[PDB]
């Protein structure tokens, strides 16, 4: 500190407090860069930051220091948030200063206090910073490289601000989106469910109410399909993509499958449908996405995603390895009877895992005791040892996640909300924060 | 006390955990079953309910895997069934157990409070609901801790 002061205050050459380094960083930027999220780190950066501002306002009051952008277009705050320097971003959010010249510097001002009671007011730059960046926007769609991205919403200015929107306008917006999506699903399924049996589709339209209704559905479903593809492309392009943020990919993939099916149908291939069957299945499961913004259900969906890739993925590899090895061992074993085919033996071997295992399915093998030994070993290591192991490991992912999986759900609502307003046409919308408070402390 | 506290867990378990697993299960099973009905031209596995019931068995432990011949593009039908089983029979059923393991850990102290509450409500009602018949209506507790 003392040397910071002597640099800025000396008679011989006062430091230019706003100079930028090769990267565009000022002292406030550099301080953000030097944070490492340890408690004593935050503490020292935080108040040296404070100190710089106090000196800025004392010595050169006209200078709006915070607002100065580094090469990449980032204010100190926005850098903090781009690099998961949360303690410091939080400090900036919570800044309050009271002294002559205090008001320009401060982030939070408190106005109403009753013997009980307290009120906090927030600026707030992050929510309304359309022109360059928003704190929420930087946090809401982070790199996922960054050491600390999930944690950040929790801070009081952003987390409360997000909850506040949902009650006022946004949740009502989300439900209509969910409801609108649901109808699209009933229609895709309905045409598919009722699609004509007779070959060489598409057969010419019948002069019937049923033909009229089904045809509208088929057109509607494809049209429904285009919307995702168009929205999807924007995320790849607009989102500056880029296996993260999977739900968007799933939405894109299901639509793509629907599109390919349409290309096949006009081609007039019988199989267009297998594309259609895949497209229908992908859609209903994607309904699982719409759960978010329901707190109990949405948090639950996060566990399913978390569970699936790491735990399910791990069990899948070994399962494929074991099942493949043993199935091959069996095919060699049997001369004839269609249990020779590797796929056929492998499918029979799978049933043991499902709960449908046949044990001794096939007679036409030689040296019979060996075949049974092969099957018992596969079951012991693989049906019991694995399936029971998978449950315990799942029990582990569940214990570690839940607090983490609450953060992820919170993040998901934020991303959905942030996008709709941006993705809502940036239509007129709010753009003062304060929290009613009452803790004594008195 | 042992049985009553146990019953509280069943109630606690049922609505929140069972209810949550039920929604996704209905969603998955419905989607895949619909995908299957489209797939099959004839043979009574076309009916949505019939296909759906056949799809359910996979969850029970009775799943037939390839139940029906009369479908076209056969590899796709099997792919549909394998995916449904992997995400839905294994991933879900095993997930439900772990989540149940969670409700159980959080509850138990809470589920003792609930049982205690239930006896109180039963007792309070019978005396009120007992005709407010003549009944007691001094408290002191024998104590001995030193503290000396």
């Amino acid at each position: 500190l003392a040397i910071v002061k002597f640099l800025l205050q000396n008679s011989w050459q006062p430091a230019d407090i706003s100079a930028r380094d090769s990267v565009g960083n000022t002292v406030l930027h550099a301080l953000v860069e030097v944070a490492d999220n340890t408690v004593d780190n935050t503490k020292f950066v935080t108040s040296m930051y404070n100190e710089i501002l106090i000196l800025g306002a004392k010595l050169h009051p006209t200078l709006k220091l915070e607002e100065i952008t580094n090469r990449k277009g980032l204010t100190p705050l926005a850098l903090a948030a781009s690099s998961g320097k949360i303690g410091v971003l939080a400090y900036i959010l919570q800044r309050e200063i009271h002294e002559p010249e205090c008001r320009h510097l401060s982030r939070k001002f408190t106005e109403w206090a009753y013997g009980p009671v307290h009120s906090s007011l927030y600026d707030l730059s992050c929510i309304d910073t359309c022109e360059k960046n928003s704190v929420l926007e930087v946090i809401a769609y982070s790199s996922s490289e960054t050491p600390n991205r999930h944690d950040m919403l929790l801070v009081e200015p952003l987390n409360r601000l997000l909850q506040d929107k949902w009650d006022r306008f946004v949740k009502r917006i989300f439900y209509f989106n969910f409801f609108v999506y649901c109808l699209y699903m009933i229609i895709f399924t309905a045409a598919a469910y009722y699609r004509p049996v007779e070959g060489l589709p598409p057969y010419k339209l019948k002069n019937t109410v049923g033909d009229y209704f089904r045809v509208t559905g088929e057109i509607l479903s494809v049209s429904g399909g285009v919307y995702f593809f168009f929205r999807g492309i924007q995320y790849f392009l607009q989102r500056r993509p880029s296996v993260d943020s999977y739900s968007e990919i799933l939405f894109f993939v299901q639509s793509l499958f629907m599109l390919v099916s349409v290309v096949l149908y006009f081609s007039q291939r019988k199989e267009y449908v297998a594309s259609m069957v895949f497209s229908l299945a992908m859609g209903w499961t994607n309904m699982l996405y719409y759960t978010r913004g329901f707190q109990q259900m949405g948090i639950y969906a996060v566990m399913i995603e978390k569970m699936i890739l790491r735990d399910l993925c791990r069990f899948m590899f070994v399962y494929l390895v074991f099942l493949f090895g043993f199935s091959t061992a069996v095919v060699t074993l049997i001369e004839d009877g269609k249990y020779n085919s590797l796929y056929s033996t492998c499918l029979e071997l799978f049933k043991f895992t499902i709960g449908m295992g046949d044990l001794e399915f096939t007679e036409n093998y030689d040296f019979k005791a060996v075949f049974i030994i092969l099957l018992l070993a596969y079951v012991i290591l693989t049906y019991i040892l694995l399936l029971n192991m998978l449950i315990a490991l799942m029990g582990e992912t569940v214990n570690k996640i839940a607090q983490e999986s609450k953060n992820i759900w919170k993040l998901q609502r934020a991303i959905t909300i942030l996008d709709t307003e941006k993705s809502f046409l940036k239509c007129m919308r709010k753009a003062x924060x304060x929290x009613x408070x009452x803790x004594x402390x008195x």
